[PDB]
C-alpha cells in the first residue's frame, strides 16, 4: 500500500507525549513541509517492538482517514511508512478529547455553543456515513477540541466499509455508546451510529457526565431492553432532548439520517425559540 500523505521523517520534529494510544503514545509535534510555514500535530507513533498484525492495523487507520477531507473529521496532514518509527501525523487539537473537555470547562459555554459543538459533530457524521464507513466507536472521548470550540471525529480504528457490517467479537465494542442490535446481533449500520451520537449529544449537554452514571455494562443492557432512556440533563432544552430520543428509537428505520440531524440543528440555530422550552 502507498500513501499520498507520505512524508520524509527528516519533515517532523517529535515533542511532549500529549496522550497514550492503543499502539503508543500521541506526541506534540511539528510539520515542516517544503516552502510551507511550520505547523504544529499530533503524531500518533506505534511502540518499538511491534508485531507484524500490529503494524497492520496501525497503518489501517491511516488508509481510512486518508479518504477523508472534511471540516469536522480529524485531518491526516504525514504518514511515516517508509522510513522508522512509523507514524499517523494530524492536525494539532489544542483542547484534546470532547469529554474531558467539557468537565474541566463545567459551566464554561452557552446552549448554542454547545449546539454548535453538535452540529459539527453531526456534520462530520453526516460526510462519514456518505462515504459507506461505519464508525462503531462514536463518543465524546474520540471527539477531538480545538480553541475556536470545533468538534472532530477521531480515532477509525474500528471503522468499516459498509448496508451492515457484522462482527467476530464483543469484546471490543463500548456498550454504554452501541445501539442495542449491534449488541444483540453484532450488526452495525449508520443507524447504530446515529444511537451512539444520540449519546455524545447527553455527553455534551450534561458537560461530558458518564452515560449511565455508575450503572454496569449489564444494567446498561437490561434497561435498554427494559425500554429505559437516559433524562434529559440539567436545563436541556426539550427539542434538543426530543433529538436525544429520536437516536435512541427501538427500531433502527425509526432514527434519523446523519442528514436530518444537521438540518434540525441549524434550524435550532436559526429558531430561538425552539431552544426555550426545557
Amino acid at each position: 500500500r502507498e500513501f499520498a500523505k507520505e512524508i520524509d521523517v527528516s519533515f517532523v520534529k517529535i515533542e511532549e507525549v500529549i496522550g497514550a494510544g492503543e499502539f503508543g503514545e500521541v506526541y506534540k509535534g511539528r510539520l515542516k513541509l517544503p516552502g510551507k510555514r511550520e505547523i504544529y500535530v499530533a503524531i500518533k507513533t506505534l511502540k518499538a517492538g511491534y508485531s507484524e498484525k500490529q503494524r497492520r492495523d496501525f497503518l489501517s487507520e491511516a488508509s481510512i482517514m486518508g479518504q477523508f477531507d472534511h471540516r469536522n473529521i480529524i485531518r491526516l496532514e504525514g504518514v511515516v511508512t517508509k522510513s522508522r518509527p512509523v507514524m499517523i501525523i494530524t492536525e494539532f487539537m489544542e483542547n484534546c478529547a470532547l469529554d474531558s473537555f467539557l468537565r474541566q470547562n463545567d459551566g464554561q459555554f452557552t446552549v448554542i455553543q454547545l449546539v454548535g459543538m453538535l452540529r459539527g459533530i453531526a456534520a462530520g457524521m453526516k460526510y462519514l456515513s456518505e462515504m459507506n464507513y461505519v464508525h462503531r466507536d462514536l463518543a465524546a472521548r474520540n471527539i477531538l477540541v480545538n480553541s475556536n470550540l470545533v468538534c472532530k471525529v477521531s480515532d477509525f480504528g474500528l471503522s468499516r466499509y459498509l448496508p451492515t457490517y457484522t462482527s467476530s467479537l464483543g469484546g471490543k465494542i463500548p456498550v454504554r455508546w452501541t445501539a442495542p442490535e449491534a449488541i444483540a446481533y453484532r450488526k452495525f449500520t449508520s443507524a447504530s451510529d446515529v444511537w451512539s451520537y444520540g449519546i455524545v449529544m447527553w455527553e455534551v449537554m450534561s458537560f461530558g457526565e458518564r452515560p449511565y452514571w455508575d450503572m454496569s455494562n449489564q444494567d446498561v443492557i437490561n434497561a435498554i431492553e427494559q425500554d429505559y432512556r437516559l433524562p434529559p440533563p440539567m436545563d436541556c432544552p426539550a427539542a434538543l432532548h426530543q433529538l436525544m430520543l429520536d437516536c435512541w428509537q427501538k427500531d433502527r428505520n425509526s432514527r434519523p439520517r446523519f442528514a436530518e440531524i444537521v438540518n434540525t440543528l441549524d434550524k435550532m440555530i436559526r429558531n430561538p425559540a425552539s431552544l426555550k422550552t426545557v
